[PDB]
């Protein structure tokens, strides 16, 4: 199958749907569910969460599924086996706390050349790919060959996500969202582009751009027009903030955070 | 073979023996040996002990076997790979301290969907299945297809086991037994029933109820009447309290408790 | 092949050599090299050392081999995977510090029933088999079927080894040798005999006794008279004390002792 | 293929090139890149770095490759699984920090007899083979059969490398280079020679000497004259000091040093 990999940049709201492939899987990450409409449908092949709020995102995802807001086959933690990026015990006990999820690194590390590329840039130059690029790597390891990108906009003029992230619960869990620039300073356009180009060339897969007005389109060729249809389903009374587990839950998980 | 899984609720003493299957294995757990009569015979396929008193139960079981009070093929520790439920070193060194026993989780974790079901409810909602339900999961992983339940009564009106648990040694090892309600507050009827229903539906096995007067019978269909016979053998001068290992034994095991 | 397993009791010096099998391997343990004559030849199939002085015994063995006093194919550490019996890091890094040796437990644990037998008696009853019995278990795991025993005398009237153990270096490394009873209080005749009987019956091997005047002969049938010959080669200017590694060597090994 | 293994002794500059084999791979180690000319070409099959400065050497190597000063297929850390020789966490997380490199011990330990030989001499006698000998062992494990040695001179009259090692960055990272004798006191000619002889005899490979005026030639037969040609390419504006990673990089790696 073809895969659609979606960041949460503004271009998530400016997909050119006439270019949407006929039969695809969808990869979403992080606060994707803050979206005000189902820009890519409610069915996900995989959802990816950073290690830092994985405990609360997993909880929240279960509520989303129970609520029939989204479905997903795979749940991925976007880890790297780096002490500075993730809690060591969290990773060691992962499959025992989250038996229906995966460590994304199980797949990422299958791309040796890209693992090496990432680590060198991260460790020595503080140049860190974003989640969207990480999902691409995992897609490639899973055997996907045609990758359609959207919602990747390189944090222009602030973090500027495709939705309002200033929500009480997320702000309390992750105070970095209080300010306009909440993402890692080590991210950049060039870093993401160079990484994507490395992946395409190294693993001989194909990248397409679904959003013609995104800066991404200056670097990645457009998905072909197919005259596809898409009705964007609206959302109302939806989950638009992360949920906070009880203090008893935190206590049971306390060896696995910080 | 068919398996009979026995909790230690009052219904252990009100089995409808005309419904006992012809050829079965028996699973017992915890203080099963406190029973005043051999309500299910002295031959067990497996005995299951919680991690918390495993050290003393193993010792006690060896005495029971040496004494010809019970026989058993398998000895299981009912663990979950959760730091809040069990001592980490205990689990790591288990097969070296108890070479003829098993960690039950070796089998429980083979039921991925149920492992995930359990962990989510336990961690986030403090809803904990009971040992009887854990034995069912292990039975399923071992390949059993027809499961006959008894002694499961959901702790109605106190812990109310089928025997007197207020015994000197057990009270000293586990002071929680001093009070009428000694079991985990996180247990409940709904939690056990929902879990059992999940297992039956997910793994396409069959559950039966051996005790028509138990509340369990409101939820699980009765084992068919077969006109089976059973003479309940009495017990006298039997082991009705847990045994306490020497202080030298505790010293050797001290890295594996608390 | 048949194997001769030798403790270091007084009966080591009263082997009835007319009963020595025609083609055998020899297992020796601990301070075997303190012997004043080659009671079993200088060629060993295996030598076994307790964990406690393994570091110095390995060093000493290399000197014995370099000196052409003994040869051996296998070097075994007689471990049990018990924190109270052996240093944990020592066991974890063993093959990296001693690449041509083995942990005996790699073989001992292949005898599940006997592993369980040992652990239960050791942990709960403080009944500890001796090295001679441990070598028997390892012999069985290695596939030996006929086991000829000597030098097993149950520490009658003191530790009373077949040689003088009051040597400067051994006394400094292991002050317990200063007193007449230097062995573990948890050893006994009954414990060794019961264990040997368990092994013979459980693994359907054959035990023989090479020393007709040893108390062992009250329990184990005599090796058949074959009219075999044996000239006991004398030893002179031989290594009769353990060697002590340099303080630099101890420093490098310091994580692996105590 | 045949392999050329190069230490960084003065004889690196006195190779008899008429003896250079026709088709070979090249192994270099440590500060090899300090060389003022390409005494063995810019193409390496493998480069080996000691654990102590591996973090900075890896960084530096990437710059050398980016700069087209050298190429290499394999990057090896010359480790031994010894706490006194290398940082434990460094070794445990190695493949996650350096995904395109190898722990040399993965290969060294495949030579059991030599692993045992090394450990015994190192631990008990403080007799430590040099990197050149370590590369030979790894070459043998990789399947090389004909080994041509150069740049091995046993540190005569000081460490006396084939280049100036008194460089600001190396001196700051490794103050031992400030003095004329900066190498391990535990190295010696006899130790290296005995080890090389052990390897040749044990693994039935062939050693040759490329440098007729080196003391090595008193012990190892000369590579046959083949009338081979070689033009030594000069180096200018080359990297002649190790590079120092940023303080942010050190912070991310801080669990893996000291
Ligand atoms: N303005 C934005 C916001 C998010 N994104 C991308 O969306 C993905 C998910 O966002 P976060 O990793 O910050 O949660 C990342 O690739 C991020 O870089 C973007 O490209 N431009
Ligand atoms: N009154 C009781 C007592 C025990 N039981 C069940 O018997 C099994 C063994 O009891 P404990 O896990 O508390 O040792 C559990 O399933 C427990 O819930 C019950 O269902 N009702
Ligand atoms: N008097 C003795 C001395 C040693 N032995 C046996 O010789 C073997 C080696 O002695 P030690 O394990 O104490 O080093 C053991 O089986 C020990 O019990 C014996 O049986 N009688
Ligand atoms: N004067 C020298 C310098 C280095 N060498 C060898 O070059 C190799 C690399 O040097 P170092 O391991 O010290 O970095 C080692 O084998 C070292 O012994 C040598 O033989 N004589």
């Amino acid at each position: 199958k073809k895969v659609i990999i979606a960041g949460n940049g503004p271009s998530l709201k400016e997909i050119d749907y006439s270019r949407l492939p006929n039969d695809f899987d969808v990869f979403r990450c992080n606060q994707f569910y803050f979206e005000d409409k189902y820009y890519l449908g409610k069915k996900c092949k995989a959802v990816f969460y950073a290690p830092s709020l994985f405990f609360e995102q997993y909880y929240t995802l279960k509520h989303l599924i129970q609520n029939q807001e989204y479905e997903t086959e795979l749940i991925m933690c976007s880890n790297y086996n780096q002490a500075h990026l993730e809690n060591e015990n969290f990773v060691k006990t992962f499959y025992d706390y989250f038996p229906d999820a995966h460590l994304g690194y199980d797949f990422f590390k299958q791309l040796k050349d890209f693992n090496a590329y990432f680590k060198f840039h991260e460790i020595y130059f503080n140049q860190r790919i974003t989640s969207g690029v990480y999902m691409c790597a995992v897609a490639i390891a899973l055997g996907y060959k045609e990758i359609y990108l959207s919602g990747i906009d390189f944090y222009q003029n602030g973090s500027s996500y495709a939705f309002d992230t200033k929500q009480k619960n997320l702000l309390k869990l992750a105070p970095n969202f209080k300010n306009d620039n909440s993402h890692y300073i080590g991210h950049s356009k060039n870093t993401d582009i160079k990484a994507l180009e490395f992946l395409e060339k190294t693993y001989k897969i194909k990248l397409y751009c679904l959003c013609p007005n995104s800066l991404l389109a200056n670097f990645i060729g457009l998905a072909p027009n197919l005259n596809s249809n898409f009705i964007i389903q609206e959302k109302n009374n939806y989950t638009k903030d992360i949920l906070i587990p009880s203090s008893e839950a935190y206590g049971k998980f306390s060896k696995n955070i910080n």
